[PDB]
């Protein structure tokens, strides 16, 4: 990654064995559960495009997801090229060439070039741009590998309401939807799919009851 | 987090894999036992709002608690907005816009903005403000997930007094006293404690009922 | 904790995950064996009152001991208030308010105030003062939870003298007594409670025999 | 490795026990699966030729692969010598002799010489040149140790399409496409994929054959 | 310990949780086998007397050995006092009082005083002096806890000579030679070693009795 | 070890618990397999003679090898004394006494003296000289403890050629021979000791076939 030294300068640092192992292990243990994505984002904090490719390439197996990831990356890279055409011309001494989509993705750019873009003033955050593409692709993989639909999450006749809300928002989280969609799904299904006894208790709370009040009422 | 380097400047530093793993593991092993909250506070020392959201988002499962957390955060964010109305106007050079509730919560603010507020002179500690909201929400989760009432913690007829006080104050901590303790002791220890008189310390009470 | 940087200044540093885990694990594995106290002291090296409260609060269970700990802290805090009454008046720019007992204990003082006291010239070591109170309370807990009295430590007819001395000073250590009391208990019980065969050998060594000579004689 | 300190100078640093153990363990657990190579590249970040030889030499067993590695290294070293003839002559003050192939490979060069080439202005990155040769040799080992041909990867009659694509591109990675994928799908999924038309993404193909 | 920072000044640093755990674990697993002493010396590198007392005090059990350690420390402390009589008088600015034996042992000296002696010019290495006393006491414990005499280490009639030399010098290290080795070899290897003549190296002796 | 700070000066640093544990564990798990030697060299990077003695002394058991190690060290130390006689005379202020063989081995030299030799300009690398002696002794131990001769490595009638080459060069590596000897042993035994079917295939490849071609041919 690119870290700041004690001279105020942003300096490249080697990816650590702790970071490499942590990412490999979380993929082995959790596959593509929704919480793997924020773990990837945090483990790739300050990462260069080279570091991001390293984390993706160190993953063994799951090559169907990795190949889908590469397709999303190429779609986003092509869009960047459509929006930012490179202007031919010799590069100035203190300047850097404008990055292509494949340069942001680390496939046609060197580490030195990525350091140059990231440590420029103003910086071109090719690592954060690339990470935005990878997470976009990881969101589709999580959504695709989600086994259960939110419509099929219904509270059992003897299931505690706490456990049913756990399954509800776990299934809802694997959708990788916006907060507006999450709130629309909550107002459409959480109360309506509760079991008969708890549903009656929740209807009498009104639409303005908080989840804390809802879980308390069906305790 | 935002840490001081070895020269004296407040500099952003990436959250470490050790910190990420420690928080994930303590939630996996302890869920939301009361001691998880001080662990969260210490692991999030100097954290930015982004770091706090990272720690919350890396938790798998417990999504009912996570959703309650988000509601408490939104309640506190709305209160901050009611108390700190935003003053429209262009931000001066070297200055920063006043943060909204959603800015403190890291949802409408960039990392650079959070670093700017935290490293300002005087600083606006959006990380500590956000952490205060999260811990407030985590306290509600602990109380809700507390299985036992303090009224049902009674010393067994042959239970050592030390073990009963352990269960008493463990239950009491989750439910978030000194005379209720004597009331729920067993008959034999209750008689000994009555003969101690008011003002006995817990050390003196436990000594008297050693058996 | 408060650590020194390379500018000669004492600077606050976040408590590390290694320190947090080490303290939690030693309490889980060793409870309140006597050697837990020096482990607590070392793990809390340079700790602020906030760090000390963090270590105590991260402990799950053992709440009877924790509650006794808080009582000892309050007794020591009240004594500090009796000995150091706070003088009302506005605080100077480069100065700090005098700490109360609850300020040393971290309950009515902020982290910034604790850093200010600890990094002052001369420093007010609220962390070391608080640690002195906690260890005082931990000493009472270890003494209370000690299962065996030193009077009941007697050498078996076929027990090796080495193992009996191990049990003797393990029991004696859980008393948390001064070295004078340890020496008084040694001169009163170690030889007198040895088994018949070894006791006769030790009597013929005289009161001036070292433990090395005593253990050698009954080998 | 050669790392930049916290002042800006490129300084040699000892290879860490964490790095040594990580490389030994990944070879023990994964042998020469394709993902071992990017792990080697990352663990050898900034490595000198001495560090690269250290990592290779700490591997126990797999000596047939290690011996193939040495042959590939010697082939690349000889090519470097053919392309960069050494110019005889005394080296000037503050200058360094041009490295031979065996110097890049760390066998005829001292650590000081490798540090000098890597920290020169302009630098001669003998570590990155050497690493390029090693990875070239590691690629040959992966290809040789690949057990299955892509022609033999066919979807089972009741095998989930997701698992078949996993095996397809795992085999394809070791053998180091989009229409071969459809050809080797089972009859039921093949009919669905034919009806998708050319230009379907892998996401669309996997969605269609979800079953 | 007292370590040099990255600018050149000797600065006190807290003993690390890694060091504390490593010392506790090696005592738990190895007790007082001879190799524990060099482990103690290395783990206590640059240690102050306070750090040395911390490491000794974190040991659970083995209190008979710990009590022998304290007696040896007191014997060495008394000798230091006999050799270095304290000169009464007020300490000058920027100066330090001469340490007593109990000051070197960390029992009557503060951490600041130990840092002052160790960082003085010239330094008084109370940590290294104290460590010398502890290792002297640890050597007595190893000798006392050594179970086997070198006289009872004899090669079995069918025991490999390599394993017998292992036991010989392991016992010899705990008891803290080259002809005793030949004397306690079995008849078959003894005849081979007699025919080697005096002056044979251990390598030559082990080669001759390879069997 | 001796590490460089951020002042350009070579400064002594304490051996780390990670390094101490790693060396002890690799000896426990791998004994004197050939790959233990490069692990020792890397773990002792920048080590002083004191650090090298620490690593050797922390090893429990294997005292026959340790005692052979000490004999090789003494032979190399005596040779150094024969080649570098010490010139008597008072040492200058900014100078250091010339090291003896026992000084390089850390037995008659202090840590400060070893730091002085290693950080001098020009430096006297007593750590690298001592490490050269230890590795020389470790090479003899590995060679002595090797169970199998290269002459007895023959391919089984149904053994894959890949596995036979593994055993060949594992046995050959435990000889600790020069690359010339390794190439001479390869040209003398690898093809000649292959099984009948693979041997005929390899003879038809010619002496100029690479190992990659040889392993491919007998796949
Ligand atoms: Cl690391
Ligand atoms: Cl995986
Ligand atoms: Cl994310
Ligand atoms: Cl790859
Ligand atoms: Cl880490
Ligand atoms: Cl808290
Ligand atoms: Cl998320
Ligand atoms: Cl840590
Ligand atoms: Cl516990
Ligand atoms: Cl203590
Ligand atoms: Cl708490
Ligand atoms: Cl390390
Ligand atoms: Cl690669
Ligand atoms: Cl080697
Ligand atoms: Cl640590
Ligand atoms: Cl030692
Ligand atoms: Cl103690
Ligand atoms: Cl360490
Ligand atoms: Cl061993
Ligand atoms: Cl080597
Ligand atoms: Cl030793």
């Amino acid at each position: 990654p690119i870290v700041q030294n004690l001279q105020g300068q942003m300096v490249h640092q080697c990816i650590s064995p702790r970071t490499l192992n942590a990412w490999v292990k979380v993929v082995e243990e959790k596959a593509f559960s929704p919480e793997v994505i924020p773990m990837f984002s945090a483990l790739s904090c300050g990462a260069t495009p080279q570091d991001l490719n390293t984390m993706l390439n160190t993953v063994g197996g799951h090559q169907a997801a990795i190949q889908m990831l590469k397709e999303t990356i190429n779609e986003e890279a092509a869009e960047w090229d459509r929006l930012h055409p490179v202007h031919a011309g010799p590069i100035a001494p203190g300047q850097m060439r404008e990055p292509r989509g494949s340069d942001i993705a680390g496939t046609t750019s060197t580490l030195q070039e990525q350091i140059g873009w990231m440590t420029h003033n103003p910086p071109i955050p090719v690592g954060e741009i690339y990470k935005r593409w990878i997470i976009l692709g990881l969101n589709k993989i999580v959504r695709m590998y989600s086994p259960t639909s939110i419509l099929d999450i219904r509270q059992g006749p003897k299931e505690p309401f706490r456990d049913y809300v756990d399954r509800f928002y776990k299934t809802l989280r694997a959708e990788q939807a916006s907060q507006e969609v999450k709130n629309a799904a909550t107002e459409t299904l959480l109360v309506q799919n509760a079991n008969p006894d708890c549903k009656t208790i929740l209807k009498a709370l009104g639409p303005g009851a908080t989840l804390e009040e809802m879980m308390t009422a069906c305790q």
